[PDB]
This record gives structure tokens, sequence and C-alpha cells, in this order.
């Protein structure tokens, strides 16, 4: 009734008891494992989700079953009778937001989990208010380059008709344009959203790295376009410490990764607009953003200027060019004093974290498929780490795109 | 009953119906996924356990040859059923043996090489009775499979398990491996992965040359008896010296690797029968050597030396000095194997072939069990197509399974 996991590089073994607290499906069964699938209330249903979280919280402050505690257990249960839902105390919102990050199985950055700055935006009511909260988030988090992790939490879902949503998948993305001759300008992953913003009245500059506008939806109304003041959008020009022609590539990338399309679930409530931001692992930019074939796809471009044998795959010209690109990302950010972590430091930090979590908490849900970096996998320590994956609450979940689901006016 | 998988690089979606035939545990539950665990958690079948397993294997063999429900199919079932009832086991026809072996390979969810599953040379060694006999069967396998560098997939199959007390085992984990010697001071000579098995060999009288690339003796076990030592004849062990197309100094490293990878510690399960000794071999993907064998810290661990020779700034990690030297190593391995006309496949060619295979298998067979954590190569993962491919993992039989290390199990005399 316990589970061990081994590190085959170190032969260290850890015992998992924390898993005895999951409930949502993994999607796997004893007959099929779905570890690589990207995606596998009423009166009744809300009470116990709230109940278990309050017990969770009060257990986290020594005072489990305390004289206080039951008054909150009382008050929360009382409020659900009247408003149907209920509202978290500031204490609960901060705990719940920090623990959703703590339980994000796919996040390698979680050693930093309790150093989360929470911004309570639950008094927001209009897209204009949303824009204001988001601008203050970006400015705080960017912090001239000394980035700090933060989340802004907008009002919880109530009936579905009046959701608050950030339609951008991230606060800061570059735009994607369909070129008349079948090709794509900018970031290909963003063609659809970019066409919506254009359809919505955005006047695109139609270059590669055009920062998309914010498309914010408050209280179920139609979304509205807002352009983020550029003085808040910190960007880095990508140069190489060896190749002088590298600056000639015209490459830049922004400094603030901020996820804005996910759903945060605390005690049964559903915060559908909860943008959060950290700082980059270099491979996110170098390997995935620049080198996916469905993204900026610069491998051919870089190897050409490196003059590499591009005919046979066994020359490993893609591998060589990949390493160089990621050297330039990490070097460009460090030269411009913008926070960045390479995949070796990042993965070394996550082994520490797993060690911490097993000692003080008894388990750390982790998704090997996402924690292992997209490059040089086995030379990082997480590659040889067995992990158990299980779903703990509070949690970040996916949700449908608003445009697939929104009935306009 | 109609599970979907998506490729996130191409948007292709495939429909899996084959999963309905799955069986033994994945190791996962609705509450915990174990897809990154390496393993799970007198033991021989009864007449009652065996009847169903055999029937279903026979039913599926006869379905494969478009003879399901035929009189041949019906007599075979009755022949098997009676044999299990009288002898508490049964013997596969040779045709069934070959189909079973090929389909355990087809079914092997961790194998990226499966596009070759049906071109497999099966050697029926079920008439073997002694360790000397095994040595001979293995020598023939090595020579056939090596083929002067034009490698050829093969398996040799020794007698099936009876009561567990009389098993055939190849105590080696692979038929060709380099010895590893721990030292007084904690350093290791050779291959640190093989320190234990080397010590066993030495205990059994093997006189070790104590070198960085010593081919281990074979340690063969017939019919539950004590294992016995045999030296593979060196002329049958094809090796490749590792050099680099650009760095003249790379040969000064003194690297070499053997050409033939051949797994000899697994168990082949066909129709409820267990062939505890079934060495099988193919050809290498370069990353197996150039990433895992040479660059794992618990292995030969040469990144340090190679970076040095490349004059790499190794002060910080964010120089990516390990990444940079790992690439030039794997370039050298591909270049060496190719230079000497020894069959090898790079990780990009191999993953592209496997996507092609996996699609054809959905189309023609209705699914293709795959283990993402093992299919993705341990370098440059996301620039290979398997990284963006959703995969369903389930156990199809016939199958290769892990089994305990024999030295942990065997009782001596
Ligand atoms: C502080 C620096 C951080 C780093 C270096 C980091 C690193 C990463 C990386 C590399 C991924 C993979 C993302 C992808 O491939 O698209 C990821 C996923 C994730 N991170 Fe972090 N992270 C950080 C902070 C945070 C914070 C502050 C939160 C929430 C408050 C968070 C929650 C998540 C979640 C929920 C995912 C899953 C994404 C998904 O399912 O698509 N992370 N993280
Ligand atoms: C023909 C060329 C082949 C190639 C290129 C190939 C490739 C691979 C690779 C790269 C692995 C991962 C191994 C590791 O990281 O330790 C693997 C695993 C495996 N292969 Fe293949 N293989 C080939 C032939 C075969 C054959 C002939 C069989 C059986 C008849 C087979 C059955 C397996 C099995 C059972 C595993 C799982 C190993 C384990 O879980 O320890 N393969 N293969
Ligand atoms: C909090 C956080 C930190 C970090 N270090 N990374 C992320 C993911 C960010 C991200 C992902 C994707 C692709 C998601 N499939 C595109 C982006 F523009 C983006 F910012 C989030
Ligand atoms: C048939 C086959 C083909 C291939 N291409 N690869 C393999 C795995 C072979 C192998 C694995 C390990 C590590 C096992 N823990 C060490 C070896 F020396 C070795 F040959 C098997
Ligand atoms: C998915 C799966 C495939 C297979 N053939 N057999 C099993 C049974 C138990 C088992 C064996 C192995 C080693 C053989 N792959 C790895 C596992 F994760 C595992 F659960 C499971
Ligand atoms: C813990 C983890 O499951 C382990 O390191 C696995 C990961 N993936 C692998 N993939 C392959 N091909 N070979 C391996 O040995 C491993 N090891
Ligand atoms: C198919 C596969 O599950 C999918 O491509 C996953 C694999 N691992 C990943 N890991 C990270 N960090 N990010 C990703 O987008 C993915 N994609
Ligand atoms: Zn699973």
């Amino acid at each position: 009734r316990f589970l061990k996991v081994k590190n085959w590089e170190t032969e260290v073994v850890l015992t998992d008891t924390l898993h005895l607290k999951s409930t949502l499906e993994t999607g796997c069964t004893e007959y099929i494992c779905m570890g690589s699938i990207m995606h596998p209330a009423t009166k009744d249903q809300l009470f116990p989700l709230a109940k278990e979280f309050i017990d969770q919280y009060y257990s986290s402050i020594k005072r489990f079953g305390s004289k206080a505690h039951m008054e909150r257990l009382e008050e929360v249960n009382k409020e659900i009778d009247t408003t149907s839902t209920y509202q978290l105390k500031d204490t609960e919102l901060i705990y719940g937001a920090k623990h959703a990050w703590r339980n994000a199985s796919r996040c390698v950055g979680r050693i930093q989990w309790s150093k989360l700055q929470v911004f309570d935006a639950r008094d927001c009511t209009t897209a204009h208010g949303m824009f204001n909260y988001i601008c203050n988030h970006v400015k705080y988090a960017t912090n001239k380059g000394n980035l700090r992790s933060a989340i802004t939490i907008f009002p919880q879902r109530t009936d579905g008709k009046h959701d608050f949503r950030v339609w951008n998948s991230q606060l800061i993305r570059y735009a994607g344009y369909k070129q008349p001759d079948g090709s794509t300008l900018g970031d290909p992953a963003n063609v659809q959203f970019t066409e919506i913003c254009i359809q919505q009245g955005w006047k695109p500059p139609r270059g590669r790295f055009d920062v998309l506008p914010l498309l914010l939806q408050a209280n179920g109304n139609d979304p509205e376009l807002f352009q983020i003041p550029p003085e808040l959008v910190l960007e880095v020009p990508i140069r190489h410490p060896k190749f002088e022609w590298f600056k000639d590539l015209g490459l830049k990338w922004y400094g603030l990764p901020a996820v804005s399309n996910m759903l945060l679930e605390i005690g049964g409530l559903e915060f559908s607009a909860c943008p959060f931001s950290g700082w980059y692992m270099g491979t996110e930019i170098g390997v995935r953003d620049y080198c996916d074939n469905s993204r900026y796809n610069i491998l051919e471009e870089v190897a050409k200027k490196m003059n590499l044998d591009m005919r046979k795959t066994s020359s490993l010209w893609k591998d060589q060019a990949l390493v160089e690109i990621n050297i330039a990302v990490l070097y460009s950010f460090q030269s411009d004093k913008v926070t960045i972590v390479d995949h070796h430091s990042a993965t070394e930090s996550f082994i520490k974290h797993m060690e911490n979590e097993y000692r003080c908490r008894g388990g750390c849900p982790a998704d090997w498929v996402w924690i292992v970096p997209p490059m040089s996998g086995s030379i990082t320590p997480v590659f040889h780490q067995e992990m158990l994956n299980y779903r703990l609450t509070p949690s970040f979940e996916y949700q449908p795109d608003p445009w697939n689901t929104h009935v306009w006016k």
C-alpha cells in the first residue's frame, strides 16, 4: 500500500504515500496506459469539494480540526445554501493557488512553488478592468528583467453564461499570418487566433514578431481588443557568442512566459481566467518555439549558415544546429540580464525538489513525458528518474477555446 | 472501443481498436500512471490456466493464415487440448513457433525497430539438452546474424519451461558485452554497468584480461543445471573502432564498440508457454551507443574527455558543453559503423520509419502498442517525429517479458 520509485543513475529510491490522495481519472486503466495522450456542479457535488479543501488548508496550518476550522466548515457550508456557490478567504486563495502549482505534474519549475505572488482580481467586472489587472501583472512579473512568478485570479465561473476568459493562450505571443502562397509569416501556431483578432479589428503590422493584442472577455460579454503598452513587453535579441552571422538571422523572443488559457480549480470552484507567469527554460524557446517544424522552423536556415552536410540525416546536422541555437538563446538572455534557466540547471533543480517533496510531503506527482527536456534527454538527471503521475487538488486544468464555445451578441 | 491518438506535428488522427485484445497489467490504475516505471510487481501454469491461453493463441494463429474455423484449426485445438490434459503442457508446431516469435516482436511496445518484425530468422533450438549444446546454437546465431557487417535479425529458441526447476537461461543480459572491473579505489575499468556479472564470471573460473573492452564469456544454463562458461570465438565478434570524420584526435580516444546487439535475458511467452532463453538480435540505433553507452554517467562517461579535446568552455552548464560534445560523439559512431559497412540506423531515420510502421499498423491491424517513454530517443527528442505522436500502451500476447536475474533465483550444487 506504498509505492517506490527508483533513480537508475543514482540508485536512490523514494517511497510514495501522497498518491493515496488522488481522485480524478488519470485516463489510464490496468489495460491501457495513456501517459502520452495530451488530454484523456450541483448542490451535492460542490459541498464535498469545498469540504476537503478547507480540511486540506486547516491541516496545513497545524490547526486541523481546530475551534476555528469548524466555523469555516460551518460558514462555507452555510453560504452554499444561500448563494449556491461560495467565496474563498484571501488566505484560502493564496494557499490554493500556490498548491495548484505544487501539484502541476508537468511543471519542472516547481521548486519555486511557494514563492508565488498572488493578485486577487475577483472584484473585476469589465474587459477594461481585466486589461488593468493584466498590465499590472506583466509589469510586476517582468521587473526590469529580474523576473518573479505571479498569478492574477479573475472572478470564478458561476453559471457558464458569464465566464471571464483570456482568449490569448499566453499573454505574450507573436502573430501568425497566412501568406497568399500557402506559406506562413510569423508564428504558425497562432494563425487562427491572429485571424480572429484581425477579424475583430486588429490592424496587423505583418512582420514576424508582432506582439498580439489582448482579447479579454469579462462576465460572458463579447471580448475586446487591448494593445499591451510596449514599454511592458520585455524582449531579447538572439545573438550567438561565436557566430557573428547569427545576429543577422533577425531573431528575437520575449522574456515573460505567461499561461492564460487554463482553469484553476480550488475547493470545487472554477477560475477560468487565471493568467500565471514564470520564467523560461531555454529549450522552450530554442528547441520548441524556434525548431518545431510547425513553428518558426529555422533548422534548415541555421545549418545552411553553419554550412553543414544537409543531405543525409545520419550527419546529425539538425542535432548540431539545435545545440547552437540553444546556446545563443541562453547567451542572449544572460547578456541582457533577463532571467532564464537552462535545462541542466532546471532538471537538477527538479531532482532536489522531488527529494524535498518526498521528505516533507511524501510524494511528488510528476509526468516523465513532460518533465524530460526536448533535447539531450538522457544527459539530464530526470531522464533516469522514475516518476509516478497522479492528480491532486487544487490544480490547473485545460478548458475549451472560448471561440469554439461562445455565443455572441 | 474506438480510442483516438493524434500527432501534434501533422494533425493526423488514428483510431485504435486493437487495444480491445489487451491483457496483463500495464501497471497503471485510474488513479496512478506508471508509464515511466521500468518494471511492475515454482510459479508455473496449471492445466486450467493453460487451456484458455493456448486456445486463444491457436485461434489467433489460424485467423492469421485465413483458416479460422477450418478442420485443420479444429483438429489442432483438440490436439492441444488433449496434450495439455495428458502432459500438463503442449508443444508448438514449428510454424506456430515462428509466427509466435515474430508477433512477440511486433507486439514489443518499447521497440522502435518494429518495421522489420516480419523479416525475422527463427532458429528452433528446442532439441538442445546441454550448456555445450547451447553454446553451439548461440555461436551459429551470432555468425548468421553478424553476416560480415550486413546484420540480420534473428532469435534462437531453447526448450520451454516445464516445472520451473529445469529452466534454460542465458545468464548474460546481452550475448556480447564488455567486462567491468571495480578497483580498490572505487574507480571502474571497462563498462561499469557489468561489474556484478563480471564478478560472477570471475568467480566461475573466468580469467579476466582486465581491459577496457574485454568481451565477456558466455554463461549458459541448460535444464536447471549449474551454468557453465564458454568463450565466444573472437573471430565471430565483430567490432568497430570509433573515429570522427572531422576530429583527427577522436581515434586517439581509443574507443570501440561491438557491432551486434542481442538481448538474452528476456522471456518469450507464446500461448501460455514460457521460453526463458530466447536470445534475439538486430542492429543498433546509433544513440544506444553514442548517448547511453558512452555518455551515461554510470557508463563509459567520456563527455568530459571529449569536451576537453574540443576546447569547450566547461565552466558553466549554460555553455551547453555536454550537449555539444554529445552530438559530435554520436556523429563519430554513425560515421564509423557506416565507414566499415556495419549495419546501423540513426535516430532520425529510425523514428521516421517507426511512424510509417505505426500508421500502416493502425490501417492494416487496427493499432500499434507503443511505449512513448522508450520510443523517443534519448537525445534531440522533439526534433524526431515520435515525440509529437500520441501512443497507446497495452500488452498484447505473444510477448517478450522481463524475468528475474538467474543468479538471484538458482539454487546451486
Ligand atoms: C518559475 C519558472 C518556471 C519554469 C522554469 C517552468 C517550467 C515549465 C515548463 C518548461 C513547462 C513545459 C511547458 C511547455 O512545454 O509548454 C511547464 C509546464 C507547466 N507549468 Fe511551469 N514553470 C515555471 C513556473 C510556473 C508557475 C509560476 C506556474 C503556475 C502558477 C506553473 C505551472 C505550470 C503548468 C500548469 C504547466 C503545465 C502546462 C500544460 O499542461 O500545458 N509553472 N513549466
Ligand atoms: C532490427 C533492428 C532493431 C532495432 C533498430 C531495435 C531498436 C530498439 C531500441 C532502440 C530499443 C530500446 C533499447 C534500450 O534503450 O535499451 C529496443 C527495445 C526492444 N526491442 Fe528492438 N530493435 C531491433 C530489433 C529487435 C528484435 C529482433 C526484437 C525481438 C525479436 C526486438 C525486441 C525488443 C524488445 C523486447 C525491446 C524492449 C527491451 C526492454 O524493455 O528492455 N527488437 N529496440
Ligand atoms: C508559467 C510557465 C513557465 C514556463 N517556463 N513555461 C510555461 C509554458 C509557456 C508557453 C508554452 C507554449 C506552448 C504550449 N504548448 C507557448 C508559449 F508561448 C508559452 F509561453 C509556463
Ligand atoms: C534486439 C535489440 C536491438 C537493439 N537495437 N537494441 C537492443 C537492446 C540491446 C541492449 C540494451 C542494453 C541496456 C539494457 N539495460 C545494453 C546493451 F549492450 C544492448 F545491446 C536489442
Ligand atoms: C505494458 C506491458 C507490456 C508487456 N509486454 N508486459 C506487461 C506486463 C508487466 C510489465 C512488463 C514490462 C517489461 C516488458 N515490457 C514492463 C512493464 F511496464 C510492465 F508493466 C505490460
Ligand atoms: C526512469 C525511466 O523510465 C528510464 O530512464 C527509461 C526512460 N526511457 C528509456 N528509453 C529507452 N529507449 N531506453 C531506456 O533505457 C530508457 N530508460
Ligand atoms: C505526444 C506527446 O505527448 C506531446 O508531444 C508532448 C510530449 N512531451 C512534451 N513535453 C513538454 N514539456 N511540452 C510538450 O508540449 C510536450 N508534448
Ligand atoms: Zn499510465
